[PDB]
């Protein structure tokens, strides 16, 4: 099958190739690939592990494999040997020349980058562009999905992103200000019928306009925001405390990491993406509301090696106080690379079982799931399993 | 309702007593008090929160508010207002002589004890008298709920423990070598056909003989060993791994902890009764079962103040290692308490309602849960509520 | 002696007057008191543990005592039987009225004030008004502390701050802009001709205008800033790597708490006065400075129990990263309230040896000590040690 | 010079090894060396950063790059291409053939072992091969270091380890029962009048009579057992409680590792060699001995990341429990393996300013300071920081 990338230079996006070729020629094993358990057997039929790359990217970089080396320098996050290895194919996965539309302030900190806009085109011709890319390389067993750095909160606009309509107004109408390259990319994709994936917290296919066009294509999508770490845990743990009856009374969680994200994710400005996002998520498994802090810092020596301190204080019998303490010490390439697989192979799965719009029942997948409030990893896995099961 | 307590002078039992009454005098919260989950109402009806207390100990106390001072002294995991305002109820509470039948040479660290074998008695009268004191105190509403001190591995009998008949036989030839306190506390309870439940790794009804017992009285019974602190993570958090195909290659736990249950736990002869329990628990999650190493160890200023710690070794996607840690750092008998009242109205539930023999579905309480390979902190409360669903 | 507390009413404040009067009356061990080590045996000719109390403070509450009860209702960071044991002398400790001049957003944060400046009095009379209520109560064995909450940082003037004619005149034209309490605090003991120390990260006597006053006065002042916590663990295991020619890359501290000072330094310009710091004190004990960084966050429910959260990356032989963490759980009055007493002592010790001027030998107290580079908690110590037996 | 290892082809020797000729081939930096630190400016006259190694070995491998490979394969704890740099260096180190004799049951875990006493020698002849390997290889700037595995305990025999006469009547009589190894090569290097260094728990050179030896003969020596981390943090964190007067109320060190180490103190009979050395470490430092366990585990996956998990329980003011957690996590061989060089390179300074015997000022690198008291790394590091200048 053929997987799009947005953002395929990136650390997530590399990783992901790497280790889909180092599979499919047998010297790695399938461990970290939720495709591959058990359960989810049947699902080659339906799209065999075996994958085509390319995407999208602004950063100036030769192919995959120069990408995917220097993510290796700097993290060591798997054996050398690997590396060299897939040189060969990650080498002759070549990117197409992106867009960074309203990207923010952080986009500098990519180093050199080179964009559609920066070659003066109008919406309308950078929408075109983008959409023959992808065009030119997918055939009916494609699928797009976005890892490319977090956007800012959107400049959102009720006339150009309330409807489709409205939407293709603002493309026809050139007025960039309203757009940003996540929407763009996943209208693009919505647009040639391909199934889509945010894994990012950017607006991408979440507005109502991307799901209108979506519907009326029948094509799948999921999102948003891959839950890879900390929090995982946290949604995995949670619900312990309401079926012992224990009231949280607050939880603290505090991580730290390096690297171009946490960089950029730094200035409150851009910070504010992952401070609502890990409480509001609590209310919803215990049915009340701690105190919640939810905190990322940037700490350039661990580089991708995102670090997490988790505290949680809590009432039990007679309204006794008590303490839970965790650390979470991982390589975030290494936890979200596989998802975007798996992800890959349910949406196309979804996509030859003819389901349209949201699949809600990938929340296990996301730290913002769209069209759900099943945020219990527990719950969630039930479901992608009933899911899976009813569909096969 | 009555629950009969084995062990009634201990910290567990009298913080339960303690707390029944404060809930029941209005003075206290219901947190914790898994039987007061929205999901359980209408449990009234069968088993009010309301409760009468007796039992047996080999503790030298006049009564039950001694004892619960005597914790609470050391230990101050409940307001001094608590202790007052309950004071002349539990001193109303006194337990009868009991067994101390094949303990453990740690017996010694309890210091003062009058028992029934210490009489000179043989197993026949020791039974007749364990029953004649619950026979006195027993109505239809009555469980009886083991949370005595944790026996050594007990001497290994087909002929006494295959069957009522050879445990029968046990008995009548006061062969005290094959026989355990805990069985016979259990055996009582079943003859008299009062519900059993065992909050402790010790044998108690699990043997053969007595399930069978059991099944013939249709009596309901539950256990082993309740699943407080550490565990409750361990089997909350392990699943994550699973659902998420990673491989854990090490599981270590770790727990410190003084009082009564610190230091004959820690030596040798106790200390084999909690370490076969955390590999072939991992293995009925992961499906698999990693190297763990499970470990406890007296260590005095702690008190009841039981601190665990844990650190999983585990790979992901490519063969990376990945490390996460966590300090579990809890009041035992606050965690303990409340499930023995949990324990109790359930067990009346399920009297009411038919049930004989095992109840599996009361693993979500339990370490070493009997006739269930459900383990899953998820998959055991999604089976509670549904056993309550599917009875009520 | 006589010590004057500024911020009286406040957990810190209250705590050690419970201490003083409890060890006083023989109902607490003197454990936590730097002062009571055997090297400072001999100190009890100078500065005897006897202590009468007196203070300034802005809540409106009856007696020290009630402020005390109030601390520990929340709080319990003691037996009841302590307070309750103290309740008289305490209640025989009446604070007198402050001023919280420019001491920022979080004054709002501390319920009821009722405050000097309230009268709208003028700088002039308001010294006079601090000093004649300082002058009662002062003998010649008198010295004064602060422990108020946390100002922010001065309105910088070098007019004002930078000479004590600057700074009279300030006092002389009524200019409230350049002034705050802990430096009008400071003129006063200072005026008064008493050895002052400041336990918080305010000014105080700082300015140096003020180290000219108390040069020109001929009395001993120590500050600032206590260093009870993290901080202390901080100075005590950063030298570690120092000593083994490791490279740390990286330092995280994050600390929660609640309480007064949780609420009052959760505002932003009220929290600057703890960012500045311990990238400046790392490399005062590396030399060189590592990326480093250090917050502290509201957190309700801990109340004072402040609890630290540190991480430490560094590099070992052929550059090898490693990683050190560490957890820090203690009630931050506790830790305080001893070094109140112990300053109180030495500062009494050092004016009877005239001494005069910043006591750099006090460093041991401080997070920001006055004129001296070290840092290194055991180096601290020594000089302590040293400084004390070569004025015995 | 030249520095002869006993335990050649372990982790510690041949990253000591691959870190000295990177540093020399200019290729990697000089982190980890304490005696790279400014204090020691000019140690280089005397000891230049200049080494050539030889040693003892049972292992079959061909030399010391196979070895420093194998453990690299499984560890990489240092950079591939650093391997590849040094290979040939390595390479031209071979092992001469040593003696495994008393190292109990923990030297089945090594593999494939040839020895001296494998050849049917004699105690008498097995010394002077030894003394023969040692001598040939030797110069006048040649030094002895052991980094064996631990021994189990010694057998007692107080005339053969009292004296020198004792020691070589043991010899001359062929009494391999009362010998061990590192008794032998310490023997051995002492009689050629090489200064010893042992960095094992393992007796080596601290019996009397090899003591003894190196006085009669003039030589520098030094030990025993390095610390390398938790111990370290220990000896640098304890002394903190005392300074601040506080008590400890139990100490808490529990370590995990895997590889040859772990394997060896896994079997109880040799973890005994750090069980009562971790009470009397506190003491030396605290001035009572508080409860404190000690202990280590074998965990697989680790391999040669030893991670420790410490919890120090304490009092301060009006008898009030705090806690303080830590957990390092280092590879043993990256804190090691400096070590080893600067104590090669502290030892020849030594032998050229005319120390002999015991130097117990180098009790800075140990766990076991021979012939000291100070355990407190701060006082630790200035006694070594004094005695180099007292010689300088
Ligand atoms: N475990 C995880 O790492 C994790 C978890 C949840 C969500 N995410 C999301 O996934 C993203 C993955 O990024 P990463 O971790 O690989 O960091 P990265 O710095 O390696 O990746 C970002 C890449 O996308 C490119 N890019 C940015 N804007 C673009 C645009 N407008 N058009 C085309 N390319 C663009 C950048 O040049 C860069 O190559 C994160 O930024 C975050 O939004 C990651
Ligand atoms: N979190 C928890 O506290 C927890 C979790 C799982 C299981 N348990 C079970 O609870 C038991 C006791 O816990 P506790 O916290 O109350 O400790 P405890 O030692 O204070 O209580 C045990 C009490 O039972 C008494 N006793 C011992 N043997 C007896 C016997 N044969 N007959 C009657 N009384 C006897 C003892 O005198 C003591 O007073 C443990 O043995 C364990 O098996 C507790
Ligand atoms: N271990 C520690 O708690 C520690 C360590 C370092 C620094 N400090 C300093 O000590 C301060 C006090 O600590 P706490 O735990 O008692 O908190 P707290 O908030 O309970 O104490 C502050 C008290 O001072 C009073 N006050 C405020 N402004 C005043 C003014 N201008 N004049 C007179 N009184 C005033 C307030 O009414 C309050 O009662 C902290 O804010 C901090 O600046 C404490
Ligand atoms: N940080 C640390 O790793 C550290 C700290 C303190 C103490 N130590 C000591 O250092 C020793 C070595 O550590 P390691 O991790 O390199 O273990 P290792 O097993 O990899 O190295 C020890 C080597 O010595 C060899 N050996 C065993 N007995 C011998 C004998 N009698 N004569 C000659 N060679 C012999 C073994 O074959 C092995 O290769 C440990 O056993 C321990 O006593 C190490
Ligand atoms: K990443
Ligand atoms: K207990
Ligand atoms: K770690």
């Amino acid at each position: 099958m053929k997987v799009w990338l947005v953002g395929a230079y990136g650390i997530v996006s590399t990783t992901a190739m790497v280790g889909a070729r180092a599979i499919e020629r047998g010297i790695a094993p399938k461990i970290g690939l939720v495709s591959e358990l058990p359960h989810f057997e049947g699902i080659e039929k339906y799209a065999p592990f075996s994958f085509e790359f390319g995407g999208h990217e602004i950063r100036l970089l030769s192919n995959a494999y120069e990408a995917a080396k220097e993510h290796w320098e700097l993290n060591r996050h798997f054996d050398r040997e690997i590396l060299e290895a897939v040189k060969s194919d990650l080498e002759g996965i070549v990117a197409r020349k992106g867009t960074a539309l309203n990207c923010g302030s952080g986009i500098k900190e990519l180093g050199d980058i080179k964009t559609l806009e920066g070659e003066g085109l109008s919406l309308a011709e950078m929408v075109s562009r983008i959409e023959e890319d992808i065009k030119s390389f997918a055939d009916d067993e494609t699928v797009v999905i976005n890892v490319a750095s977090t956007e800012p909160l959107p400049n959102y606009s009720e006339e150009y992103h309330g409807s489709l309509e409205g939407f293709e107004r603002m493309i026809d109408e050139d007025r960039k200000e309203y757009a940003s390259a996540s929407m763009l990319y996943a209208y693009a994709a919505l647009k040639l019928g391909l199934p889509y994936a945010n894994f990012t917290p950017s607006p991408g296919s979440a507005i109502p306009a991307l799901k209108e066009l979506a519907e009326k294509k029948g094509v799948p999508h999921a999102g948003n925001d891959g839950k890879t770490g900390e929090t995982l845990v946290k949604t995995t743990l949670a619900p312990m405390f309401a079926y012992r009856n224990m009231e949280v009374v607050g939880w603290m969680s505090y991580a730290i990491l390096g690297d171009y994200d946490g960089k950029v994710l730094s200035a409150r400005d851009n910070k504010e993406s992952k401070v609502l996002s890990k409480d509001k998520v609590l209310e919803k498994m215990l049915g009340y509301s701690p105190y919640s802090i939810t905190e990322i810092q940037y700490f350039p020596s661990l580089v991708d090696n995102k670090t997490a301190f988790d505290f949680v204080h809590f009432k039990g019998f007679l309204g006794k106080l008590m303490k839970f303490y965790f650390i979470w010490d991982a390589i975030d390439a290494i936890v979200a690379a596989p998802l975007i697989l798996d992800i890959a192979r349910f949406l196309l799965f979804a996509k030859k079982k003819g389901v349209k719009g949201v699949v809600k029942e990938m929340a296990f997948f996301f730290k913002s799931p769209m069209d759900t409030n099943v945020i219990n990893t527990h719950e969630q896995f039930v479901v992608l399993k009933e899911w899976y099961s009813n569909l096969k």
